[PDB]
């Protein structure tokens, strides 16, 4: 009788979880019509390769696209106690299409869309290059755009979040069901390749000291941290040596995030639309942090591409209390089937552990499985390229230089790494 706190009973392992959903693209002009060029003003004129109810590939997300997915995720019977969204929630149109008013109102609906759906869910998003009129401007001061998410999302954040987002885009967070782990959603837009406003800025909006600030903080507080961002770091791996943020930005983000992996257990990023892995390494390649890029619940392309992905959500396996990762299960619709009946049937793609065989999502257990695909014919690889595009065609093929471009990215994240593996493997 001594107000002990009741002690766990000993069964099976809880494992917590949680939701990544990115890259909805609401196109709110989706309509099926005879003239193949007016079912989306986000194929810009094209027609429309085979639309459904549920979209085209050359169309953004129709409402009910996104409904789906929420719907898929509410109803699937997993346990979460938090979801990231990591941006980018306007379509694909030419800027005078848009205005900051219209961007405000797509963002507002996709926020009111996921807190009537899930009203006791902690949602930790992120903004994302088309967040903002005209798109990929994000600016280093305060703004209409960043005014009014910061009003959104304040069921989510506290004072402190909200002052930064305000200020920059940005923001950390702790999260209330999981003590001991904080969200950091960095605006890696700042950092992004068409932003005319942070040319030549060494430190925009002062990311990078509030980042450094925030890592030291949790590093001594003993907290754990999940960075996650719209633009990735690294390489883009479908190109011969591109980084998908500036260079200097790169390499600067990526030395904090070596300099503080104690404390990371995890990156989380979209805009790329596809599924795909990077191991942060040291310079003499020993693994340090394991990065996670989640493919869009949009499906579009532009004419020019032969692939796109199918709509994907993903949920993340951890260890409670330690905050660890155990397990990444992607969910997929199949767009042409969801289409050609009408009704949707999100469903599950792989489960990472089980596809690859490896026992955890630590950095040395996907170094391990990396270096797999490195070898000639690897099957493994094989599996991974096709879930690259969310399984849209398995006959799609990557071809030598094709697959030296795949493994370079997942393995070498800054510039001295990466342009080493092509003189070794080009
Ligand atoms: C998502 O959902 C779609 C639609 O259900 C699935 O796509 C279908 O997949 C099946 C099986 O993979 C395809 O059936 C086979 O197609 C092969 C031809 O490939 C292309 O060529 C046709 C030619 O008209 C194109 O129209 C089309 O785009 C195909 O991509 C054929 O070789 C097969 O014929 C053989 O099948 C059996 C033998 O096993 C025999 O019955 C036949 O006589 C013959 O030997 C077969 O036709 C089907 O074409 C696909 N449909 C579409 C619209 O693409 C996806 O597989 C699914 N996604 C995932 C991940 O499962
Ligand atoms: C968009 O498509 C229309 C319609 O073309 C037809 O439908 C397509 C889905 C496909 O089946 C084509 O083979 C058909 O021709 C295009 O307009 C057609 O263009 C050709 C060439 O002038 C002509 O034979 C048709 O009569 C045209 N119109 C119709 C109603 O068929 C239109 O050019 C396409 N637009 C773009 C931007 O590609
Ligand atoms: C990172 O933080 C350490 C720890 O300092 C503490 O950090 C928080 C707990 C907060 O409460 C701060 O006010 C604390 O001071 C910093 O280590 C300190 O470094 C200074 C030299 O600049 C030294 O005089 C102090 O004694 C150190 N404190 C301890 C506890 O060792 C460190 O400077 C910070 N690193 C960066 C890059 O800012
Ligand atoms: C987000 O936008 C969608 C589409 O613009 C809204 O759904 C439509 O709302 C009007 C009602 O004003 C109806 O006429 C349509 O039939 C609705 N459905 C579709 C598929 O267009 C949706 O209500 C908006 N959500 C929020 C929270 O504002
Ligand atoms: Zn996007
Ligand atoms: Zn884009
Ligand atoms: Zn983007
Ligand atoms: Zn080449
Ligand atoms: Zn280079």
């Amino acid at each position: 009788h001594k107000l002990v706190p009741l002690a766990p009973a000993d069964r099976a392992p809880a494992v917590g979880q949680f939701w990544h959903v990115t890259d909805l693209h609401l196109d709110p002009t989706y309509h099926i019509t005879d003239d193949r060029t007016k079912v989306c003003a986000s194929s810009k004129g094209a027609n429309a390769s085979n639309p459904g109810p549920f979209g085209d590939v050359l169309c953004d997300s129709p409402y009910q696209l996104i409904l789906s997915a929420f719907d898929f995720i509410k109803n699937s019977g997993q346990e979460a106690s938090f979801m990231i969204w990591t941006g980018d929630s306007p379509p694909h149109v030419p800027v005078p299409e848009l205005s900051t008013g219209t961007v405000i109102k797509v963002i507002t609906n996709m926020t009111m869309t996921v807190q009537n759906l899930f009203p006791n869910l902690q949602v930790f998003p992120a903004l994302g290059n088309h967040d903002y009129w005209p798109q990929d401007q994000l600016p280093i001061v305060t703004s209409k755009v960043y005014s009014a998410v910061a009003d959104l999302w304040k069921p989510w954040l506290g004072e402190e979040a909200i002052s930064t987002l305000k200020k920059g885009g940005f923001y950390s967070q702790k999260v209330a069901s999981n003590p001991g782990l904080r969200i950091i959603s960095l605006n890696t837009n700042l950092y992004y390749g068409p932003n005319i406003m942070t040319l030549n800025k060494t430190d925009p909006a002062n990311q990078f000291e509030w980042l450094e600030n925030t890592l030291n903080s949790s590093l001594w507080n003993k907290e754990k941290v999940y960075i996650i961002a719209h633009v990735p770091v690294g390489y883009l791996p479908y190109a011969t040596d591109t980084p998908a943020i500036r260079q200097y930005y790169n390499e600067k983000l990526l030395d904090i995030f070596r300099r503080y992996s104690s404390v990371i257990a995890g990156q989380f990023y979209g805009h790329t639309h596809r599924d795909s892995l990077m191991v942060l390494s040291d310079k003499n390649g020993n693994p340090l942090n394991s990065v996670f890029v989640a493919p869009a619940v949009t499906p579009v392309k532009g004419v020019l591409q032969k692939e796109t992905n199918n709509p994907g959500v993903r949920l993340f396996q951890y260890k409670p209390g330690d905050y660890t990762l155990l397990d990444m299960v992607q969910y997929y619709l199949n767009l042409t089937e969801a289409n050609l009946k009408g009704e949707s049937n999100w469903t599950l793609e792989y489960v990472l552990t089980q596809a690859y065989s490896v026992a955890d999502l630590q950095p040395k257990s996907l170094y391990a499985l990396v270096q797999q695909f490195a070898t000639k014919d690897s099957k493994q690889f094989l599996k991974y390229y096709h879930y690259y595009f969310v399984s849209y065609d398995s006959s799609a093929t990557c071809d030598q230089h094709c697959k030296t471009l795949q493994v370079c990215a997942i393995m070498n994240l800054d510039s001295m790494s990466y342009d080493d593996c092509l003189k070794q493997h080009l």
